[PDB]
């Protein structure tokens, strides 16, 4: 995990997202009042990118902590621009750091894929509940998670590739029974397994359209960052979404993305509330997209349906950065009320 | 990270894929039979446990199939469904943590990685000869071997407009976080330069080499038998020497590295046939592992009798011991003593 997050390159990536740098760009600075003269504690600076904006609008002290040695470019970068008298830049992980002071303001980009993967909010949580004083405020201030029935044509490659997947397992093993003459028929079901878990069952990266989404979206899981803790992380929700196509559409899939809110606390608000949103977008891409899940049987549906969503999140047991969405969908149609009931897990990694 | 690859049964099964490597196996037992019949055998990091069937189908008494990963249990019901269960016996764990209810007549195991040495999975093949192997016993392989290859390729061209590439767009990038955002990048570009060029030309390629591209005499850098082989051998220094033949005219691109297997058994046990399985630049033979590149960060003219006199150190990296690092000092005199163009670079295996 840390792994990556060392490379300039990989850093750059994320700073080349417009989409993502002009919200807390505009977070920072149209709100220069939670900053000016305060005391901010960026977590998981990385370029330490945010923690120079916060010094660029006020900040009397601002502590960048990052885990990786990419904590020794962020040092050249904040002393490049002349904000070594400001910024502190501290390596290591914000679980193990002692700070001289409170801080008013944690400012972080803790967000994964589809919100919650990585789990590096839990490093926020700690920071927060460790050092945020009574009074303080986040960036963001709350956060949401989207779900939304889609129609894409990701659906069939992917089925085409388990598909032939299949199809190759089947010439190899004839191959390897003409010769060698082992036969390797009864590992054609794990061969089997591991293969819709992998085209099928694992969440795709996509870059969803507005005329993909054909139902009403639904909010999967709302939060507040400055009250949200890790138990509350793992999750189950249940809603509903209606179709408003012709329809003329099948079921292909769901797409889920994720809102970000920079508001305040109740009682010291935003001058001006910025908001980071995922959404598919015609024109604003983010480096997140969307986790698109892959129905491994696509459904006709007509509008009106009404397709009733049992969600269940559950971060892996392997590796807790990882998520586990258990899906249930039982479809009913305008009238009440048929059906089209069916269970899947699809994971994030 | 390292084992996690080898519970796929799709990643153990490109390998199985592997003709030249599976005949040359499935050749070295069969066509030595002698070695197997009626003999123990172990098996080291068994996968899909091909080799174990195969050595019980040639009338071994018992074979012992060992695997680290969750991959035991499909050698396990591969070998019931071949009504091989009671010769065979699948065990789940690492062979460093393993007892045997006796010693074992043959050791054979697939152990070679990327250049012989990447995985460095010879560590536990040894570890299982030293605690299990009899006196008598023999090894498949018996013998390996690292080779080394001045060569001539457009990929050592690839990788530099590719870093270009990579800086060209670094400076605009610089450049737009500056007009807005109001930051320079500027202090990051020695750094941004250095991992770009760590990343593509002191990082090892997979390549699949033609004989032809092939400017000089190839040089054995190591030689390794099996038998006694230890683990502190397995760091290695290594200096040769390589004679230009081309070299009407040429230029020096880079290196190619490879290795031998050889099934030659032991001096008082030798095979009835030796197998050969080497991974040398092909035309028509093809291998998974096919030949380790390593790009001249500059690429040299060179002519006949032009001779690369090579200083090489193989060592694995602090970080990770499953990975290697190459010192490759190199010194080249013309056929006419000398007079120079010497230069150094660390070449990573990722
Ligand atoms: N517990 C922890 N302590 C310190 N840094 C952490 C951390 N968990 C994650 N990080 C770091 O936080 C960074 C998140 S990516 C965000 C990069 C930068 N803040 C920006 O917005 O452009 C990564 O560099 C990662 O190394
Ligand atoms: N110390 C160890 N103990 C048990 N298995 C090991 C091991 N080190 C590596 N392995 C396993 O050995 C295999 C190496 S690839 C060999 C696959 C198979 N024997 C074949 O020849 O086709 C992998 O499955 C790896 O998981």
């Amino acid at each position: 995990y840390f792994c990556t997050y060392s490379f300039l390159y990989h850093q750059k990536d994320m700073l080349s997202d417009r989409v993502r740098m002009d919200a807390y760009f505009n977070a920072v600075f149209q709100n220069k009042h939670h900053f000016e003269g305060k005391t901010v504690l960026d977590v998981g600076t990385g370029s330490g990118i945010l923690a120079i904006w916060s010094a660029q609008a006020g900040a009397r002290k601002v502590y960048a902590v990052e885990a990786t040695k990419m904590a020794d470019h962020a040092r050249a970068l904040v002393k490049a621009n002349n904000l070594d008298h400001i910024v502190e830049v501290i390596e290591g992980s914000v679980e193990d750091i002692s700070l001289p002071e409170k801080v008013d303001v944690i400012i972080s980009e803790w967000m994964g894929y589809f919100l919650l993967r990585e789990s590096m909010f839990d490093s926020v949580i700690s920071a927060r509940d460790r050092w945020l004083k009574p009074t303080g405020v986040m960036y963001p201030s709350h956060a949401r998670m989207w779900l939304a029935p889609i129609k894409s044509n990701i659906a069939d490659r992917k089925r085409n590739d388990f598909d032939g997947a299949m199809a190759d397992w089947h010439n190899f093993s004839d191959e390897i029974k003409s010769y060698y003459g082992v036969d390797m028929g009864v590992l054609t079901k794990p061969f089997a397994e591991e293969q819709e878990k992998y085209y099928i069952q694992t969440a795709m990266w996509n870059d969803l359209n507005p005329q993909q989404i054909i139902g009403t979206p639904t909010i999967v899981k709302e939060m507040d960052c400055l009250t949200a803790s890790v138990s509350e992380i793992e999750e189950v929700r249940s809603n509903v979404t209606s179709v408003i196509n012709m329809e003329h559409t099948r079921l292909c899939g769901f797409g889920g993305w994720f809102d970000v809110q920079f508001s305040g606390r109740k009682e010291d608000p935003a001058q001006q509330e910025i908001e980071l949103t995922t959404a598919p977008s015609e024109q604003h891409c983010t480096h997140w997209g969307q986790q698109v899940f892959i129905m491994s049987n696509p459904i006709n549906v007509e509008e009106g349906d009404n397709l009733n969503l049992g969600l269940l999140m559950s971060r892996s047991k392997e590796n807790h950065r990882l998520m586990e969405i258990e899906l249930n969908c039982e479809i009913k149609e305008a009238s009440g009320n048929p059906k089209e009931s069916f269970k899947k897990t699809y994971f994030i990694e």
